[PDB]
C-alpha cells in the first residue's frame, strides 16, 4: 500500500523532446568552463559551480539518473544517483541556470511537474516562474541547462524521460501487527519477559528520503545508490521496570526512571531531524530538513504532530509498594514502551533504537495469579522539565492483568 | 485508526487560565459597539465587524464551541458551532484583534497551538508573531479578544479548554475491501453483472471538513452541527460496457464511451473543490479551498496528486470485434470503474457518485469458458481533449478471465 508517484520509486533521465540523444547531465565544472559545441555568448561559458550539461546519454551512468522525492505540497526535490546532490534554480551574471547543490532545503530546490500530455512535461520553478530547458534551444549541442520565463522567443521547455532505472533497492516494508498482552507467569521463579525478549508490535512504518539521514557509515554518494529510502518503524512493547518475590506484608521502594534521555533525543535529531515532543510518546517534532515531508511521515508512521516547544525528557519517581496479600508473591511491573527504529533498504539497523517509556500506561503480572500489590505512595525525585508533573493518587491497588491508564480520577498534581 | 489530534474530533471552549468563568464568545457586533465592563480606551469600543467577547461561559451555547481542523502544515482552521465561521487575525485602527469570518482560506485564518504544559496552551498567529488573549488582561470583564506580540507587560496569553463537547456526529468510516474478479458466466443467457449489480471495493476513504462542502440541502450553520466532517470514498468496480451472443465467425461494431463527463467534473468541483486530472482516474486536482488538506486527502483516499492542467474528459472509441471461434459464444466486456462517493455523517448520499471509466484496464467473460474474441480494429470517434490519444495495437486477442492493462508494447498513437 505505497501511495507515491512513479517518479518517486525509480530513477529516470530528463531530456528535451527536441533532442535526438542528449539528456541533463550532472557536472563538477567551475565558472569559466567552455561548452565547446555552443555558439558564442551566455551559452558557451559556465557562470556557476556545478551547472548541468546537455550531454549524449550514456546508459548506466548515474550522472544522468534522478529520483523525484515527493513533498507534502506536491512539489519535488530532484536528487542525482552520482552524488545525491539536488537540482536548484540559481541566478549568476543575470542568467537563470539549473545547478546541483546539497539538499538545504530552500524554495529554489522545489520543482513542479506540469504534465502537457501522457509522456510530455515541464519542470517549473514556481518562485521565479521559470522552466528548465537547453540554452538558446541548442537541443543537439553540448551546452548548459537554463531556467527561463515563457516569452515568444523562449526555447521550448517540453521534456520527457529518455531512460528508466526501476531496480533501485526500494525497502520491503514490514506488516503491521497488533500489541498483545503479556503472558501470565508460570511460577515464583518466572520474572516475566525482559525488555530484550518482549515481542514488538509494528504500529506504523514510513519511508524517509536518504538526503537528511546522517547514516554514520554510508556517505550521501553511497546512500542514494544503496538505500535511497530508509525505513522508520513505530513499534510498541511492554517494558518490565522491575520484578521481585515479596514475602507476606513486605514493603519495598523502587526508583522508576521513565521517558527518554536527552542523549537519545540528540542522537535522533542528528540522525533524521526528528525528536519526540513532551506532549506524548507518539508526538513528533520536525526540524528544517524533515518538515517538507512531515504529513506523509505522520500518516504512515501512525504518530501525531507535537505542539510542544520542549522535547520529552526523563522523570525519576520513588514508588513505595506493599504486598497486602498474606502469601509469598512474584510481582512484575511493566510500562508501555514506544520504540523508533531506523533501517536501511537491506534491513540493517542504523543504530540503537530510540525508546520512550510511558509512565501513564502500566500493567502487572503476578504468581500466584490474581494477586494485588498496594501502591502506598509516589513522589517525584526529579524531572528534566515541568511539562507533566502529575502523580498517581495513592493508595492504589495494582491487580494481576489489569492495565491502568492515567485519567482525571486516578491522578493529581504532585503538590496536592 | 483515525490519525487526528484530539482538538479535531471534538468541540471545545477557549479561556484564559486567569479568568474565573469567562471564555471566547462569537459576536455579530459592528464597529462602535461598547463593551460595558471595560476600562476606557481601545478595549471598550469594537473596531471591526464580528469581534470575539470574553463572555461568562453558557453551557451548551454553540457561540463558545470551536473545532480545530488540522492542516497538512500542522496549523489549524478554528470554526465555531453557531455559524461555522472561522477565527481570523485582523488589524483595524492599529489594533490586532481576533474576528470570525467565512473560511477563505488565508494565512491569517491559520493558528498554531503552542503547548506550554499538559493543560495550558497559546494560540499563535505565525505571520504576525501574535498570541490571542483578553484586552488589557481584563480576564474577568466583558471586553474583546486581542492578538498581541510578546513584550514585558503584554497580557498573559496562557489559555485552557474550560468545557468539551465529545458527542459531535463524527462519521463511522467504512472498512477497506479488496476488488474481486467477476464470477465466470453460467450459460449463454448469462450477460454477467450490470454496473448497478457489480460489487464495489472500498479502496480508500477520507474525512472532508464541512467548511468547503457545498451541500445542496444543508447550509453551513447546519453542516457544522450535523456533519462537521463529510466522507469521501474511493470505490472501484468492474463496469460492463457491452454483452451479446455471437454466432461462429460473427463481426460486430460497438461505440465504447469511457472517461468522465464534463458535467460530473463541474459538479465535483462545485461540491468539494476537487476534480479528476487527465493523467489518470485516481489523480486529484485541488482548488484553493481543498489545497490546505491535500496530503491527508491523498494519503487516506489512496489516490495520487495530478500534475495535469486539464481535467479527465470523455472519449468515444469505435471497436470492431470478431468471434474467431467456430462456436456460438456469449461475450461480456468490462472496464475498470473508479467511483467517488460523498456522504454526510449520518451516511446519507449528497449526490450521485462521480464515475471514471478507465479504458486502459479491461476484462472479458465468456460462455462457454476459455473462449477468445479478436479485437480487429479501434478508431477514436471523438475525445474532449488531446491529453491521451493512445489506441490498442490491433489485431489483439481478448481471452476469458485475462485482465489487459495498456503499456508501451500493446498501444500506439492513433495517427500511426
Amino acid at each position: 500500500n505505497l501511495n507515491l508517484p512513479e517518479q518517486s520509486t525509480r530513477f529516470q533521465t530528463i531530456a528535451s523532446i527536441h533532442s535526438n540523444n542528449c539528456s541533463f547531465e550532472i557536472l563538477n565544472n567551475d565558472p569559466g568552463y567552455i561548452y565547446g559545441d555552443s555558439v558564442d555568448g551566455e551559452c558557451r561559458i559556465a557562470v556557476a559551480h556545478r551547472e548541468l550539461g546537455n550531454g549524449l546519454e550514456r546508459t548506466g551512468d548515474d550522472r544522468f539518473l534522478f529520483i523525484f522525492y515527493a513533498l507534502d505540497n506536491n512539489n519535488f526535490i530532484i536528487a542525482n544517483r552520482h552524488d545525491g546532490f539536488v537540482l536548484q534554480f540559481l541566478i549568476a551574471n543575470g542568467q537563470g541556470v539549473i545547478v546541483s547543490r546539497e539538499y538545504q532545503p530552500n524554495i529554489h530546490q522545489e520543482f513542479t511537474i506540469q504534465s502537457i500530455n501522457s509522456d510530455t512535461f515541464r519542470l517549473h520553478s514556481r518562485d521565479t516562474n521559470t522552466f528548465a530547458t537547453v540554452c538558446w534551444a541548442q537541443f543537439n549541442s553540448w551546452t548548459k541547462i537554463v531556467s527561463r520565463v515563457d516569452n515568444p522567443g523562449a526555447p521550448n521547455a517540453n521534456l520527457k524521460h529518455r531512460s528508466l532505472l526501476t531496480d533501485i533497492n526500494m525497502p520491503q516494508l514490514p506488516s503491521l501487527t497488533p500489541l498483545q498482552p503479556l503472558p501470565r507467569l508460570t511460577e515464583l521463579e518466572d520474572g516475566g519477559l525482559s525488555p530484550a525478549q518482549a515481542p514488538r508490535a509494528i504500529i506504523g512504518r514510513t519511508l524517509i528520503p536518504c538526503l537528511f539521514v546522517n547514516d554514520p557509515v554510508l556517505r550521501l554518494e553511497n546512500r542514494i545508490k544503496q538505500s535511497p529510502y530508509y525505513v522508520l518503524e513505530h513499534r510498541q512493547y511492554w517494558h518490565r521496570i522491575w520484578t521481585d518475590i515479596f514475602t507476606a506484608g513486605e514493603r519495598r521502594e523502587y526508583r522508576e526512571v521513565t521517558g527518554i534521555n536527552n542523549n537519545a533525543q540528540n542522537d535522533m535529531n542528528k540522525m533524521i531531524n526528528i525528536t519526540i515532543g513532551a506532549d506524548g510518546p507518539n508526538r513528533l517534532r520536525f526540524g528544517n530538513l524533515s518538515t517538507p515531508f512531515r504529513q506523509q511521515i505522520i500518516d504512515n508512521s501512525n504518530t501525531l504532530g507535537s505542539f510542544a516547544n520542549t522535547n520529552y525528557g526523563t522523570r525519576t519517581d520513588i514508588v513505595n509498594v506493599f504486598n497486602s496479600e498474606f502469601h509469598q508473591v512474584r510481582y512484575a511491573r511493566f510500562v508501555k514502551a514506544y520504540e523508533y527504529r531506523l533501517t536501511r533498504a537491506d534491513g540493517s539497523q542504523v543504530g540503537t533504537p530510540w525508546v520512550v517509556l510511558d509512565r501513564k500506561e502500566m500493567d502487572l503480572r503476578t504468581y500466584p495469579h490474581n494477586m494485588a500489590i498496594t501502591l502506598e505512595n509516589v513522589k517525584i525525585d526529579n524531572a528534566d522539565n515541568s511539562y507533566d508533573l502529575s502523580i498517581w493518587k495513592t493508595p492504589l491497588k495494582l491487580k494481576d492483568g489489569k492495565i491502568i491508564i492515567e485519567n482525571h480520577e486516578n491522578s493529581k498534581p504532585y503538590y496536592n
